[PDB]
């Protein structure tokens, strides 16, 4: 008999919060065993059971996974399976599955989002290119956003996130466009504290932006975690059944 | 007794070739010590000598260093010192020191070069933004390169690398522009093998391109190493006392 495992991957809930929900079934567990593991920007849960064949183990792993997912809104945070899966891999597969293309305009991440897209073979089917608008002048110049408007609202704002996404979509005619603008830290920017990030998303149907706070993190961690927030926003939009793309 | 160390950092030569050039010196060196080390993209040599003062230690570390750098073309590959140092860090400091700004147009690296620039605090002083031209369509549209010529020469060509660098410099008004186009792999393109990368560099004085071969490497390593080749090209141009920028 071999040890079979299954890894559940979650984004949007901290490892300290998720296990408080779970401890009912962690303090009660038997077989499969449950083991949570946190990493930069996300958390996972390892289920482990003994069985003779992958079919038998899958059947027991499925029952405990159903218990976990239905708790609270964990279905909103669970995004995939696998020791190596990641939000960018899930989004890449989802983009190819739905025949959509994506572009981006990045400031503080400065290319990390689009570089993660190119990590996967065949990315050219879903990604044709994008923009790194690191200055206010290049946000205006590259994308065609009025310079005064950027100055008035600030580059760290929902307005600027929405405009970067809408204009980069219109310049590339990709199906979706992501924008990332915020404060890498540690200094505040425009009165916005370190870790404040606005992430825009634009399709032909709608343009919107989310505001996230990645507080208490290094420069590199804010940029890295902001990329995951952007990929998760794409994931939710593609999985939504609401004609969003 | 106190241990005093010095780390020499090299780019453009592999571990096998470096150790071969150093064979005679290493076989005859007892104090200071000599230890070569390698990782993806670069190689280092650590020298150790003991003394309870640096002027005594630095004097013999200096004589071992001179013997090393005078071997063959190792002066061409040596780029800096320090256990925690890097080629992007050295090039970043050089851009600040010389008061030069830089932009980029990236295809296969897809933003890794510009994302590496933003790793350093104050990157906004020397970097205002750039382009990710992942497709032949966006190479033409974003940079204004005549399409017929891109298809004629091929996207993996010195011609295309030169045009990408020249156009991105002219669109941003930056002092320098880097371009990266090549065969990420693992299977060939345009009859060129995987790892074939053309790297353009444009100033108002001159536009040129180099060709590098990163063969037998995975996609991610090709992109990672291509980024370093681009940084080294910037380094050599800024250090060249030849009216190149
Ligand atoms: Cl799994
Ligand atoms: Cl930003
Ligand atoms: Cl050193
Ligand atoms: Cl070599």
């Amino acid at each position: 008999e071999k040890l079979y495992s299954r890894v559940l991957r979650f984004f949007g809930i901290g490892e300290s919060h998720l296990v408080t929900l779970l401890h009912d079934l962690i303090a009660e567990q038997t077989d499969p065993t449950i083991a949570p593991y946190a990493k930069t920007g996300e958390v996972t849960i390892r289920l482990s059971t003994k069985a003779h064949r992958q079919k038998e183990a899958d059947s027991k792993l499925d029952k405990l996974e159903k218990k976990i997912i239905t708790i609270d809104n964990l279905a909103d945070y669970f995004y995939g399976y696998g020791e190596e899966n990641s939000l960018p891999q899930v989004v890449f597969d989802l983009l190819k599955e739905k025949g959509k293309t994506i572009t981006a305009a990045e400031s503080l991440t400065a290319g990390l989002f689009q570089a993660r897209l190119a990590d996967f073979a065949g990315a050219s089917d879903i990604f044709k290119g994008g923009f790194i608008t690191y200055s206010i002048e290049e946000k205006a110049r590259m994308l065609g956003i009025p310079f005064e408007d950027l100055q008035l609202h600030g580059v760290v704002s929902a307005f600027t996130a929405e405009k970067m996404a809408e204009r980069s979509r219109q310049l590339t005619q990709a199906d979706l466009a992501i924008s990332l603008t915020g404060v890498a830290g540690p200094d505040s920017l425009e009165g916005q504290p370190a870790g404040t990030v606005f992430i825009g998303l634009s399709s032909s149907k709608r343009t919107m932006a989310i505001k996230v706070l990645i507080g208490g993190r290094s420069r590199s961690d804010v940029r890295y975690i902001a990329v995951l927030h952007a990929f998760n926003l794409v994931r939710q939009t593609l999985l939504s059944h609401k004609n969003l793309v």
